């Protein structure tokens, strides 16, 4: 599989189903070390829970056999499993019993419980997979439910393991849907996209190709199995030949320290680490993850690849990582960032292995009218903009207008449409959108296109995102339905974000939101300020500039003026916009997404509430202080 490859023909992808490989490979492998769960819910200096590929394997064919009897085909199997390793039991046990899975998480977690409804909703499974610990609350969960198709709840751990012993192969074609990966898609319903048995394995290839993963190198990884990224790294590790090691989502928050740890080089240990986190962790590693006097030596120069993606990449945050970990022995090419979406498997592109993060800095005039104009790093009015590398193997990634179905040239800013066999098949009962999503021709070319090598009829996936090529590297502008247009204007809120920020030290980095708001909403208590512009309107419906930003930690008092003054004149200066609300909110209050990014859609949905200005919550399990 990796060297230390049989599967790239002539630079092309080739070599199915994942159940078969998973099987070879774990009896090649019986008897070593699977996976690691680095267990902190107890002990905080915590605990390893080991399995080994020969266990691993039985316990996937018991749990298929238990499913292959209680459900029928077609059903949907959902697993509502903590992060532990009877979550990958559960995912694994599901594919083995042929039926198609649906990881998600445990409604005893907090943060997004509402989501949960709505997926379960929208695939109606038969049956859910959990734990014995966590059956009792995923039962009552269910039965707040309605009475009609109340699905089977099934502990994987009480399954006994020689059930495998009934346990018969699934047969699996290439466009067979093995899973459903929800997304909060374009409405409140979310959407589930549809992973094949030719996905999986295709976007892995892709990923290690780009890597250039060798035998004895391992992953580590806190990131939920309930996101893509997440998941899909539990692939990624498991075929380089060594155990995975993973912890929860909230135990690296607690402790960043735990990750760092296990990325550092193992005694006798040649090979090298990966893992992947998003831009966020980056920040809160190198604030609270660096190791005191007390602990024993931390050596990260065996780290190969820690990628940065899932959101916009902070050269800040970067170089304050780097800095913290250099003396420690990492590397400046062991930060990768990279880009990749629910729809595309996980991996779209990344920087070249043998390269440091390409940052550059473009005008915000040019910017915002869709175009790149390079620009020194000190010039006024100037962009920060952070490459996502270079597109995966047997996979293309081109810049479209939208209107017309036309490529655009380098430079130029449209939506990123993509095409290759790692691209899902379409969203879960949803034939139209599918249809609008996946389902696209490329009509028009420029000579030299990024669509070299796909077929003229192949079909392209609209990512929903901004992007340009840039001296060959595709950068990520943003997210469309993000965007803050203002006076027939668009604003990218990051990039208005990151000035709130630069101007005022009373805002605590990477938790801010920027959005737009019908003049209509806003309070009272904006139209009592000089610092204001417009005035009471109750007709005017036009698109105002709303920031909420949290309040920096250990900020106990209320002096908005200075602070707001310095915002509102920082956005005007430089973006040729007023902000009207600066709402500076208590630290890890801002609606974060499952996965923690910033929830801008969510910030705004609940600023109009009223439902953001108090709130001594919502628990989520990426809130510090
Ligand atoms: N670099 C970026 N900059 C700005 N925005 C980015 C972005 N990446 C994603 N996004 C934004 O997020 C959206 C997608 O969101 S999503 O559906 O929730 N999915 C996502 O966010 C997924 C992002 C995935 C990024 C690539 C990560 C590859 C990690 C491979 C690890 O390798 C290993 C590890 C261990 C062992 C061996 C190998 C995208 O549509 C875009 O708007
Ligand atoms: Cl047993
Ligand atoms: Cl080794």
């Amino acid at each position: 599989f990796v060297t230390g490859n049989p599967f790239i023909v002539n630079g092309k992808i080739r070599f199915t189903n994942l159940v078969r490989h998973v099987e070879k490979w774990a009896k090649v492998r019986g008897d070593k070390l699977a996976y690691r769960f680095l267990d902190f819910s107890t002990e905080r200096d915590g605990v390893a829970r080991d399995i080994l590929w020969s266990d691993f394997s039985a316990r996937n064919r018991a749990v298929g056999a238990r499913l292959q009897q209680v459900t029928q085909p077609g059903d949907r199997v959902a697993i509502l499993c903590p992060q532990n390793l009877d979550y990958l039991i559960s995912f694994f046990g599901a594919l083995y019993s042929g039926r198609i899975a649906v990881p998600l998480f445990d409604p005893a977690e907090p943060g997004h419980v509402g989501r949960l409804h709505a997926v379960l909703d929208d695939c109606a499974p038969s049956t859910i997979l959990t734990t014995t610990d966590s059956a009792e609350g995923v039962r009552k969960f269910i039965r707040a439910r309605s009475a009609k198709e109340r699905p089977r709840v099934i502990a994987v751990d009480a399954v006994p393991t020689e059930v495998a012993a009934t346990w018969q192969q699934p047969e699996a074609n290439e466009e067979t849907v093995a899973y459903l990966q929800y997304t909060s898609g374009s409405t409140r319903i979310p959407s589930g996209v549809q992973i094949t048995h030719l996905n999986l394995p295709t976007n892995v290839v892709q990923v290690l190709n780009a890597l250039e993963g060798q035998e004895g190198d391992r992953g580590v990884s806190w990131l939920p199995f309930f996101h893509d990224m997440g998941l899909i790294t539990v692939l990624l590790a498991s075929v380089l030949g060594h155990s995975f090691t993973f912890m929860t989502p909230a135990a690296f928050v607690r402790r960043p320290g735990r990750w760092i740890r296990e990325l550092a080089r193992k005694p006798g240990e040649t090979g090298g680490t990966f893992s992947a986190a998003p831009n966020f962790a980056f920040e809160h590693a190198a604030v609270r993850g660096v190791p005191r006097d007390d602990e024993p030596p931390l050596d990260l120069s065996n780290v190969k690849g820690i990628l940065n993606g899932s959101e916009p990449v902070s050269p800040a945050s970067m170089r304050k990582f780097f800095e913290a970990f250099a003396p420690y022995g990492l590397k400046q090419t062991a930060v990768k960032p990279s880009y990749g979406l629910a729809e595309a498997t996980l991996f779209v592109s990344t920087t070249p292995m043998d390269e440091v993060p390409t940052v550059i800095h473009v005008d915000r005039d040019e910017l915002n009218n869709q175009r790149f104009v390079e620009v020194a790093a000190d010039a006024p009015n100037a962009v920060a903009q952070v490459s996502a590398g270079k597109v995966g193997v047997s996979e293309w990634a081109v810049i479209v207008d939208a209107d017309t179905a036309s490529e655009l040239p380098d430079g130029q800013i449209g939506e990123i449409w993509l095409h290759g066999n790692n691209l899902g098949t379409g969203y879960w009962g949803k034939e139209e959108e599918s249809a609008q999503t996946f389902k696209n021709i490329l009509k028009s070319r420029i000579s030299e296109s990024r669509a070299e090598g796909a077929p003229d009829d192949a079909l392209w996936v609209r990512t929903g995102d901004y992007g340009t090529y840039f001296k060959d590297h595709l950068y990520i502008a943003g997210r469309i339905k993000d965007l803050v247009i203002i006076d027939g204007r668009n604003h990218y809120p990051q990039d208005l974000e990151c000035t709130a920020q630069e101007s005022t030290k009373a805002l605590r980095v990477g938790y801010a939101a920027a959005f737009s708001v019908p003049a209509n909403q806003l309070p009272q208590t904006v139209f009592d300020d000089s610092h204001a512009g417009l005035k009471f309107d109750p007709e005017d419906t036009s698109e105002q500039l709303v920031i909420v930003g949290e309040r920096a930690a250990g900020t106990h008092k209320l002096d908005h003026q200075p602070i707001v003054d310095d915002i509102r004149a920082a956005i005007a200066v430089g973006h040729g916009v007023t902000v009207r609300d600066v709402l500076l909110v208590s630290a890890g209050t801002i609606p974060r997404t499952s996965s923690g990014k910033i929830g801008r859609r969510a910030c705004r949905a609940a600023y109009l509430d009223g439902s953001l200005r108090s709130g001594v919550g919502s628990p989520t399990v990426f809130a510090t202080s």
